């Protein structure tokens, strides 16, 4: 929130992912439970997601024209602010309402390939790494990733919420559990890394219960009610996390899968001195993790939110002047709402704000007050490539 | 919707959505009273976000109903000229339209047409009178002096001069104007120029409109004009001076039908053609002014909107539909105004076909409808064709 006398910020880059969507339902088939409905198919951008997209598209508007990037009122000039989002409803739907949240009465489109439905390769998390050595050490950092994981009681509340023992996939058998079953990853070229087993089965639960949440519903309709505490919510994210950090957070995928995005920010940033002030790259939580860790970030944490690349939050890069010693400094932030702000659809001012966290960078260290040098910033990027 | 019946085209009238209202220095907000207005977060005159909010709802609803009627595949983009969005060339109208096209079609590619000079009125959506006859001129004020005759403000007049404390106001320390209820108001109806009103009038409709909006902003209650409205039945005394004001300017028929010509024309024009490659479904986003006018012009029977102290509310649009009877091989017309309660616009509530927006059926004077609200596509483009004459 403080920033040092001379300060000017330049540049922003924003990485930020889909927000709230319906689930795309093995939900059915491990459970007897009826799941609720959504008022838009699955896959699909909600509406209480383009809400929330709106807010925060409001408040990053008004911290920018706090820091005198763009004057509020007025539109700024052409190709001042550049949208690109992956070719997917959602994504695209995710920029528009940003877009029009942070500059309503402009016309700043949303860029994205023709080829809707399909991936952009830009935002497609897939391995371009065809080599045998490649495919059987991601597979192994995979598994060390996850070993180092404790799920069990993660498997335990979950079968008791969904009622897994009378579900169509535990008929005929007398002993049903998740938490004997085993994971098999798979990091095959031109496709994503993925697992097999209980883990996707917990993940795919617990992230269909968290977009009840977030969408609204009435308590009694989330998990169907059984959800009693915040603890418990805490276990369940266990299984989402390790899900994601398990496939994404291993740094041999991560420089691999992430590619096309850190070779899109060297560009935007380092080596574009030419113009776009303000890019916002929608893409995936897949995407935010990969580049998360292929950057080499210090780990964080996030307030009142249990998921590590939640809904609504971006990833901001700064790139700042210090008008003293003529230089350009980076300054990075995770900007997102907490559960209770993606919950309630709070509105988000300067006064009410996002909640903001300082990130870092191994390669490029944070001073007192989390600016670190531009130099240092751009040789991380290109040692990244 | 009676067997056999499909919804062929749709045009809704729309106004722009929750804005902040002007309140410097010499505006007549400040000068009305001496008591701080509260600060918003958007500079004056341009769109809240929560009135982009409040429009997404909206937005998805009319997306819902559409495909209710099969109108659009839900979660498919119709074929390119399918939607057409035109609104004023004005920020909140523009946004508005932004706002509304996102959410109810959420994804696609569909632009929101304006001419190019912002800041500036399209000659559609301006509500000035194009007659320079003076003769017109005369028979307008003396029209607009006769509506306001019959109403009657003073109970609105003393609770608004008790609100605002106008006593004390900076129009009374130095302009020599301090009683709401004895001021003097004098009509304007010049050529190129919108019909208008100077005096207590117009103070009053400023006063109640950002009261209004402050409540649909969802400002905690003691700042509402300052706290000091306390019942339902002082909006409603208030609400008088909004209504009689829109009245007053746009309610004769003469001047209704002149202003709102060039959009009456739009309307007939993009609903009762059925070329090819015409867009089916239209959205007109332009002021309250533009409302009033085109219901006074199409002679729109009395209606009341519920759970809504305006006439014209923020949320509320003009939903024209022409139906295909396929049994009798004809074409209907079915008007509704599709707005949002009170409470809905302060809460911010989702619209869902589970929880839908308030919906009530409009008749033209013209246009007889029926039991299910529907009327003959002849009759109305006659009482159109008539109003663009
Ligand atoms: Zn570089």
């Amino acid at each position: 929130q403080t920033v040092p006398e001379g300060y000017q910020l330049q540049q922003v880059l924003m990485m930020s992912r889909d927000n709230l969507r319906a689930p795309l339902a093995v939900l059915e088939q491990s459970t007897p439970n009826k799941w609720p409905e959504w008022d838009v198919p699955g896959g699909q951008l909600t509406t209480k997601g383009g809400v929330l997209e709106v807010y925060m598209g409001h408040y990053m508007r008004e911290w920018l024209a706090e820091q005198g990037m763009v004057k509020s009122g007025e539109c700024p000039p052409p190709y001042t602010v550049y949208a690109y989002a992956n070719s997917l409803q959602r994504t695209v739907a995710t920029a528009q309402f940003f877009i029009t949240g942070a500059f309503p009465g402009c016309d700043i489109p949303v860029h994205h390939q023709e080829k809707m439905g399909t991936m952009d390769p830009t935002f497609n998390p897939v391995i371009t790494d065809d080599s045998a050595a490649f495919s059987e050490q991601a597979v192994a950092a995979m598994e060390k990733e996850l070993s180092k994981l404790q799920l069990t009681d993660s498997y335990q509340l979950l079968e008791k919420i969904v009622n897994y023992k009378d579900s169509p996939a535990c008929k005929e058998k007398q002993q049903c559990s998740l938490v004997d079953g085993k994971n098999t990853f798979s990091a095959k070229y031109q496709q994503e890394p993925g697992v097999s087993g209980p883990l996707k089965v917990g993940n795919s639960l617990v992230d269909a219960f968290t977009l009840q949440y977030y969408e609204g519903f009435p308590m009694d309709q989330v998990a169907w009610g059984e959800i009693k505490s915040d603890q418990q919510w805490k276990v369940l994210s266990k299984l989402k996390n390790g899900y994601q950090d398990s496939l994404f957070t291993s740094p041999e995928v991560a420089r691999n899968v992430a590619k096309p995005l850190v070779s899109y920010i060297d560009k935007a940033l380092v080596t574009d001195r030419t113009a776009p002030k303000i890019t916002v790259l929608v893409g995936h939580d897949s995407n935010i993790a990969s580049l998360l860790t292929a950057l080499d970030f210090k780990p964080y944490q996030l307030h009142d939110q249990n998921e590590r690349t939640p809904i609504g939050g971006k990833i901001v890069f700064q790139r700042w002047h210090d008008s003293k010693a003529n230089r350009d400094l980076m300054k990075i932030e995770y900007v997102y709402q907490s559960a209770e702000q993606l919950r309630n659809a709070d509105a988000l001012t300067l006064q009410a704000p996002a909640q903001r966290v300082t990130l870092e960078l191994s390669g490029c260290p944070i001073d007192a007050d989390g600016f670190c040098p531009m130099d240092k910033f751009d040789s991380v990027l290109n040692e990244a490539v």
